[PDB]
């Protein structure tokens, strides 16, 4: 099975994977966010949205994701070994988490007609030579 | 927050973890169910529904997990020990991964309404002194 997490909220990895690594805030926002803005529809009895359900799972997935990145740690000796896991996330598993969650979170704030249209503007944008390509790239915003 | 991932359901936790351990069948078992009974619904562009994205989220965690865990075993083990962190995974939290796995599985087979009432029943038989209780668990089939 090949499962692209975003394909049935109409993007894809690839349409998120325009965005420069640096353009996502840290887990620990993302998951401060949703907490502060979601965390009584997240934590109630319905659906609300395919988006709280993915993210629903999403938050919890990624708990068993630090336990066992921080089990991986307490359980290598040198600190190389350390230092090579925690870039190995940070640029997997980690950017992984930083899109889907920015994701989910964003299309809830400002509708996902709204992200989608973003997301393919910015890769029009940054695919477009210097030269071309104005000089403001496309704004996300409510309006 | 404290999220049950069970909740939208109309289940929780425990309900689940209620069950014996030995019910669930391994996590190998199931994605190979869900991949045969599913695939198609499961990679198209459609919802379906709140079943197949919570299912498709659970099916990419442990995808995930596996990545990490097989990433390490492989590159910082000797190859005798390529499994170590698979094996922690497992061992850690490859229970929560059967019952949730198997929930949405159940419900899409049989719809979650019956898979809750055998959940419910379950519960209600091994909660009966092994004398009212006719040997006949209730079974989830047909």
């Amino acid at each position: 099975m090949d499962i692209d997490p975003y394909k049935e909220f109409g993007a894809t990895v690839e349409l998120l994977s325009f965005l420069p690594s640096d353009f996502f805030p840290s887990v620990r926002d993302l998951l401060d966010t949703a907490a502060a803005l979601y965390r009584d529809a997240l934590e109630s009895p319905e659906h609300c949205s395919p988006h709280h359900t993915a993210l629903r799972q999403a938050i919890l997935c990624w708990g068993d994701l630090m336990t066992l990145a921080t089990w991986v740690g307490t359980n290598l000796e040198d600190p190389a070994s350390r230092d090579l896991v925690v870039s190995y996330v940070n640029t997997n598993v980690g950017l992984k988490f930083r899109q889907l969650l920015w994701f989910h979170i964003s299309c809830l704030t400002f509708g996902r007609e709204t992200v989608l249209e973003y997301l393919v503007s910015f890769g029009v944008w940054i695919r477009t030579p210097p030269a071309a390509r104005p000089p403001n790239a496309p704004i996300l915003s409510t309006l």
